[PDB]
C-alpha cells in the first residue's frame, strides 16, 4: 500500500495471539510495544527520546504480523505510550519513504 | 528520492540560514528543532513522548528547506535529543510511507 501522512499510519499487528494497533514509525530505531506478556528469556534495556528514557524488557526473534506481513525480530516491552513498529521490522516488510 | 530504512532516514535542512540534520520521522505529528533563536511571537505548546512531556516553543509560518524541497509552517523548539521532521512538514514536500 501507499499511505499518505495527512493522520498517524496506524496498521494492525499481530504478536503474541494478540491483536493491536501500532504506529509504523520511521523515527524509531527498534520497535516499542506495550506492557504484555511473551515467551522467553528477556534482558533489561533502557531506551530514550522526548521527556526522558524508560526501562523496556528486550525480546528476541520475536514473530510480529504487520498488516499482513510476517517479520521477525527483536521487539521491546515496557510503558510506553503507543506501540511503536521501528525500522528493524519496517525494513523486513520493504517498507520505504517516497518523495 | 525513495529511502530505504535500513539506516536512519536524516536529511540536511536549512533554517535560519543555517544548515542541519534532521529525522524524517513518520510517528512524529509535529516538527521539534533543537534550541535556536527564530523570529516572530512564539506560543507555549506541552509535547508528550516517550519518556514523558516537554516545554517547548512554537513558531508559526517558518521557512524550512528540507533536502532541497521548500516547507511552511510549525516548528516548535525545545530540548529535543535529535531534529524531527513530522507529518506537518513531510505533508508539504509530499511524502508517503510505501510497502
Ligand atoms: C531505540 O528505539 C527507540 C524507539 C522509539 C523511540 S521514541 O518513541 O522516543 N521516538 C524517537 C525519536 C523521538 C528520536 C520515536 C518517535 O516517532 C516518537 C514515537 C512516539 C509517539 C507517541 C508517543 C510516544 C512515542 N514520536 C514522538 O515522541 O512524537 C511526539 C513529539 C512530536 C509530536 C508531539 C507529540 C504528540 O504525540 C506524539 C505522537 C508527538 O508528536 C526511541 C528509541
Ligand atoms: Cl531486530
Ligand atoms: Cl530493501
Amino acid at each position: 500500500p501507499q499511505i499518505t501522512l495527512w493522520k498517524r499510519p496506524l496498521v494492525t499487528i499481530k504478536i503474541g495471539g494478540q491483536l493491536k494497533e501500532a504506529l509504523l514509525d520511521t523515527g524509531a530505531d527498534d520497535t516499542v510495544i506495550e506492557e504484555m506478556s511473551l515467551p522467553g528469556r528477556w534482558k533489561p534495556k533502557m531506551i530514550g527520546g522526548i521527556g526522558g528514557f524508560i526501562k523496556v524488557r528486550q525480546y528476541d526473534q520475536i514473530i510480529i504480523e504487520i498488516a499482513g506481513h510476517k517479520a521477525i525480530g527483536t521487539v521491546l516491552v515496557g510503558p510506553t505510550p503507543v506501540n511503536i513498529i521501528g525500522r528493524n521490522l519496517l525494513t523486513q516488510i520493504g517498507a520505504t519513504l517516497n518523495f
